């Protein structure tokens, strides 16, 4: 049995050894599938201006219209009940890859990926130390002024944060969650029912929060589907959210779904070998069945809608819901650019502004022109969030009046002058 260790935990030679394999798989061809470049293109793949930047890097870049078209790139499982499986497998065939790299260079046998724990921001048994750590990308990748001279094959250009807010990482939502998936549209942990999803519209509660959150934070090649897995944190970052769903199930009455439209999908990868394989939904249920584990950490042991699609700029002032556990509903989101994640708040008086005390939660638009566009049938992203604990406290406030509720939503950061954001519906439900 394999051990994943926390990134933070670490006292051998992971990043080491992980960084000369980066360095070695960035030196392969485009079209070789043990290359970086192609395991990042098996996430997604690109050529429009803000992607070319990042692949135009790669060596051999372009590849042939045969790799390209091969079927085993732009397979990445978004908005969708796969999204936890297929990025189960995906991870499963990277670690394979580069464990026989470095086995290859003469490195130790039995390599294994790290996960980096942001959410141990939250744990308050753990000295403050170890939480501002939390929200900190190792320092062996870099820094805004450049690459760490001695691990400098785990930077990349243009990342936009290398500390995450502390919003992000929140892994209660996702935890609190009962089921796997629901028909009845109510909440879920793992995302909703579809078929193939490059860029579905059934986010789940993980994928949502921390997962897409993480990744618009961050940003740059992060920050987009068509780019992200070209980022050497990317791997270490789904680490954690697949430790998560390990986590989650580790709860009393948690289960995967039990059907066999879930159990037997099949993806396609490559090997540690590079020869094309495939694995079934079913084959990644356990960990212990890809012959690995994780060390423990922390989590471990319509009343009222919008009226029509409206902009989210720099500071909208807040929006009224038209009144007809509560769940607040942000569907069919559109646009462009490289969005910051979104702050998400309730008011009940009138001057009042969204604050510490009025905040529900945050949304990131990971995938949103991808989801925008048909090809897809373009309906945007949706996100659902339990609302119910801020909105009791506010409803214990004197002067509370339910005809009053407003809705703000404002960006983490300001946003560049490209981006675009339409939110097709704010509503809450009860």
């Amino acid at each position: 049995m394999k051990t994943r260790q926390n990134v933070y935990e670490l006292k051998d030679d992971t990043l080491s050894w992980y960084s000369r394999a980066v360095e070695e798989m960035k030196s392969r061809d485009i079209n070789d599938p043990t290359s970086w470049w192609y395991q990042g293109a098996i996430h997604g793949y690109a050529t429009y201006p803000s992607a070319l930047t990042y692949w135009h890097d790669a060596t051999g870049y372009p590849p042939s219209q045969q790799t390209v078209n091969s079927g085993f790139w732009n397979r990445c499982q978004h908005g969708t009940w796969y999204f936890l499986p297929w990025h189960r497998m995906y991870l499963f065939y990277f670690e394979e890859i580069v464990a026989k790299a470095i086995r290859d260079m003469g490195g130790p046998a039995d390599w294994t990926l790290p996960y980096w724990n942001y959410c141990e921001a939250y744990n308050t048994s753990a000295s403050p130390s170890n939480q501002q750590q939390a929200l900190q990308i190792p320092p062996e990748f870099g820094s805004s002024q450049g690459p760490n001279a001695d691990f400098a094959s785990l930077w990349i250009k243009n990342r936009r944060n290398y500390v995450l807010n502390k919003n992000n990482v929140n892994p209660w939502p996702a935890m609190n969650e009962a089921e796997f998936t629901n028909s009845g549209g109510d909440i879920s942990f793992g995302g909703g029912v579809t078929g193939f999803a490059h860029s579905g519209g059934q986010t789940g509660q993980l994928e949502s929060l921390p997962h897409n959150v993480v990744h618009t934070d961050i940003n740059g090649a992060m920050g987009n589907p068509d780019t992200a897995a070209l980022d050497p944190i990317f791997w270490l970052h789904h680490a954690n959210i697949d430790r998560l769903w390990q986590v989650w199930l580790a709860q009393a009455g948690r289960s995967n779904p039990v059907v066999n439209a879930w159990k037997d999908f099949r993806f396609k990868f490559h090997d540690a070998n590079g020869q094309p394989v495939e694995i079934a939904v079913k084959d990644v249920e356990t960990t212990q069945l890809l012959g690995y584990v994780y060390t423990p950490a922390f989590p471990l042991s319509v009343v009222g809608a919008t009226s029509a699609s409206f902009s989210v700029g720099d500071h909208m002032a807040p929006l009224d819901l038209t009144m007809v556990r509560t769940i607040l509903r942000i569907s069919n989101v559109k646009g462009k650019g490289a969005t910051s994640p979104i702050d998400l708040f309730i008011t009940n008086r009138d001057n009042e502004e969204g604050n510490e005390e009025n905040f529900v939660g945050c949304i990131g638009l990971f995938g949103l022109e991808n989801a925008s566009t048909p090809s897809s049938d373009g309906s945007g992203l949706n996100f659902a969030i339990d609302i119910s604990d801020t909105i009791n406290k506010l409803r214990q406030r004197d002067d509370w009046d339910e005809d009053n509720i407003r809705v703000q939503l404002i960006p983490q950061s300001k946003q560049d002058s490209d981006v675009e954001i339409n939110v097709g519906r704010v509503s809450l439900h009860s």
